[PDB]
């Protein structure tokens, strides 16, 4: 039982914080959107007037914020407010470059810091089945584990600061490429006269099998739980995939890496996001049918 | 069951030796003497022309390099075959070619399947090939006792051409995944994320696929992957390039939109100009050619 400041109580933060309260932690919340703050208070978060106040008497500070810029600003606002050697955990999804900058800033203030971005979305968040991909020192992670367990299905140490962000962004780039490639196969099958069911049974039993087909099948019928069967309601929204791909492209640009299919997929998803940011990212299949 | 086996090359030779090993009478033809004589050494009765091999056959299997050769083989032998001979084409050819040769054979009162295969020479030798089959279910049922001794898996895909379509769609995806995995490993390295950590994450997350869990293109995480043995195939760039050409023919013939598969095909056509003999996962080292 530790005291945790939780900054950012939106679609991910609210359920995350609720599980922390359920596990017996004292949770001190801040979010400048009062609706978010109010919903969090209903589940037992003690809500404060400012982020400096929420942080003041905390052993651990979790951030679950929309961008690198917001995390940077938040750190600048609160780090001096925190007690020395408080443990900061950023579970936001932000660029590797931003992650390393904020990490260095936290340490220069005498604070411990990890990046621990997550996968699982809101459903995973509410069920406490999120995967945390953690960058930082192993000993810091050991100190953090009791805080992360109540929110987590999996905790994976990926390397030094920034490696949680790196591993996530690498996986999600691959996933985007796979989701388009699956969609392309299914439309080509359709034009060849190969049924959706038959293609599904082949690919899933063969070398092409992957989550994008076996769980996220972009045509209705073979996997009745996939978004194609429910008007492409997310699931994992195109807006979010497009955000993660922007971060992957930031990583490519910062490294001079060559990612021809990854950047092609980023370009496809940025166009699809303009009009279909609200549909599950499997809905990119629409762009392949005339 | 007497079986005429036309095409006794890298795949045909071991497949035909498995048929002999299962008690079939196997008659053979290949215009390369070394292929033929090698096949005669494991029990195939080799003939001087394909029409000769076919004469006494209940089943005719073709394992040939292109659709045009399969088509010409068919028009050379169909009049030599007995009625209701079962023709199985296990070549990898276009869906269009598959369907035309199927119509040709059935017009002569024959029964015909397309049954291309996955698994390479190793799989052919070990009798673990995956047959992806198009045609009538009642014809596949008749074919089953022949396919079985060559096969680890037999999948009915649909009507004629569905075998070719299924295999070409899966291999297009495979190509895309192998490049995507390679991109991710290079990007991880530049970010200071170790190959082992990326491997541990992706294989336990949504990006997992055979391209990483079995064909990992960096040495270490999967000690048997080609990356740990100078990228010895495995599955050659030559062959992957061939399959992607067929995917591209199918995309062109249908007016399909396949941007990443088409991109993949370009990358592999280019890589095959230099590294045809390497495992297709070696594409990880040609990414800066496209820089
Ligand atoms: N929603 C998902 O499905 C999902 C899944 C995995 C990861 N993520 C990542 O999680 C992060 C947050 O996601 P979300 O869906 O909860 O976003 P959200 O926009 O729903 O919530 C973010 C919250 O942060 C608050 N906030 C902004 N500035 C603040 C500050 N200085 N102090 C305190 N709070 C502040 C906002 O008012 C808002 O309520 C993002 O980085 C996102 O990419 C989201
Ligand atoms: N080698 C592989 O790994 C592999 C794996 C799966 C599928 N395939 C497919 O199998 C087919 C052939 O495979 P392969 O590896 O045996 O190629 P191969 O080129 O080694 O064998 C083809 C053989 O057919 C002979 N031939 C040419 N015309 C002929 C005719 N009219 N009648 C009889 N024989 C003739 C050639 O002399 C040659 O020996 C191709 O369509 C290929 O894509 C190959
Ligand atoms: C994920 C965590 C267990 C906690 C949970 O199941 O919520 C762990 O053991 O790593
Ligand atoms: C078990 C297998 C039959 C092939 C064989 O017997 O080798 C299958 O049914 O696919
Ligand atoms: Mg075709």
């Amino acid at each position: 039982m530790t005291t945790i400041a939780f900054l950012g109580l939106g679609n991910m933060g609210a359920p995350m914080s609720a599980n922390l309260v359920g596990a017996g932690h004292v949770v001190r919340g801040f979010d400048p959107a009062p609706t978010a703050a109010s919903g969090a208070a209903a589940h037992g978060v003690a809500v404060f007037r400012s982020a400096p106040e929420a942080v003041a008497e905390a052993d651990v500070v979790i951030t679950m914020l929309p961008t690198g810029e917001v995390v940077r600003r938040c750190y600048t606002d609160v780090l001096a407010a925190a007690r020395p050697a408080t443990l900061f955990i950023d579970s936001s999804t932000i660029s590797v470059t931003d992650a390393r900058e904020v990490h260095a800033l936290a340490e220069s203030h005498g604070m411990l810091q990890l990046d621990a971005p997550v996968s699982g979305g809101v459903k995973g968040a509410a069920a406490a089945t999120l995967a945390f991909m953690v960058g930082g020192d192993e000993s810091t992670l050991r100190r953090a584990r009791p805080v992360l367990e109540p929110m987590a299905g999996k905790i994976i140490h990926c390397g030094a600061a920034g490696a949680g962000q790196a591993a996530k962004v690498c996986n999600n780039m691959v996933l985007a490429v796979q989701q388009i490639a699956i969609a392309e196969a299914f439309v080509l099958a359709e034009k060849l006269g190969l049924s959706a069911q038959s293609l599904f049974d082949v690919i899933t039993g063969a070398t092409g099998n992957c989550w994008a087909v076996h769980t996220n099948c972009p045509v209705p019928g073979p996997v009745p739980t996939s978004p194609a069967n429910n008007d492409f309601k997310p699931g994992f929204s195109t807006a979010l995939m497009n955000k993660d791909l922007g971060l992957a492209m930031d990583a490519v640009a910062a490294t001079g890496a060559t990612a021809p299919l990854g950047s092609h997929a980023a370009d496809i998803y940025a166009k699809f996001a303009a009009d279909h940011a609200d549909l599950d990212f499997s809905a990119v299949i629409h762009t392949l049918r005339a």
